[PDB]
RNA sequence: AGGCAUUGAAAGCGACCACCAGGGGCACAACAA
C-alpha cells in the first residue's frame, strides 16, 4: 500500500492478520491459506497460519518445515495438500491452490461475490476424477449463457 | 337311366430400411451452538 515506517518496532515476530465480512470458515481461510504459501515464496520466511494468539516459537530445527496451517477449512484436507510444507513443496501448493481458486471462480461464482462457501464441492469433484475440470468449465459456460468456449479457454 | 369319373402340376414371396436430432445440470447451503 525510502522507508515510511521508521517509528514502528522492528518485527522479530512479524505477524499479519486477515478480516472477512461474510461469516463462514472457508471464506475466512481462503486469503490466509494463500498468504501463508505466498509470503515464504516471495521472501523466504517461515509461516504459521493459525487462529491462535499464542504461536509455535521457531528455532534452528523447528525450522524443518517452511509452513504450518493450524486447522484449515476442509477444502484443504479434501485437496490432500499437506498442512505442513517443506520449502521445496510451496510452489506445487501455490499451483494447486490457485488452480482450484481459478476453477471455482469460473463456475459456482458471480463477478462481485466469489461464493467461497461452495469451494469444498469444487475441490471434491476435481479430486474424485480429473475430467471434472471440464465439467466445471461447462458449468461456467452455462452461467455465462455461452454455448461454446473461447479458443484460449480450451 | 345307366357305369364311370370330382381334379391335375408348379409357385409359397422378392427388394431395401433398422433410426433421426438435441440436451447430459438447474438453484442455494458449507457449518450451528
Amino acid at each position: 500500500n525510502q522507508l515510511k515506517y521508521t517509528k514502528e518496532d522492528l518485527p522479530f515476530l512479524a505477524t499479519v492478520y486477515t478480516t472477512t465480512r461474510e461469516k463462514t470458515d472457508t471464506d475466512a481461510w481462503v486469503k490466509p491459506a494463500f498468504l501463508a504459501l505466498l509470503l515464504p515464496y516471495l521472501l523466504g520466511v517461515k509461516a504459521i497460519a493459525t487462529r491462535s494468539m499464542v504461536p509455535l516459537y521457531r528455532s534452528d530445527q523447528d525450522f524443518r518445515e517452511s509452513i504450518h496451517l493450524d486447522g484449515v477449512a476442509g477444502f484443504w484436507s479434501l485437496l490432500g495438500i499437506p498442512t505442513d510444507l517443506r520449502v521445496e513443496d510451496i510452489t506445487p501448493a501455490l499451483n494447486k491452490l490457485l488452480a482450484i481458486y481459478t476453477l471455482h471462480l469460473a463456475a459456482r461464482s458471480s463477478p462481485p461475490k466469489a461464493r467461497w462457501q461452495d469451494l469444498p464441492k469444487t475441490v471434491q469433484e476435481v479430486m474424485t476424477d480429473v475430467l471434472n475440470v471440464f465439467a466445471l468449465a461447462e458449468q461456467g459456460l452455462r452461467r455465462e449463457k455461452r454455448d461454446r468456449p473461447y479458443e484460449s479457454e480450451v
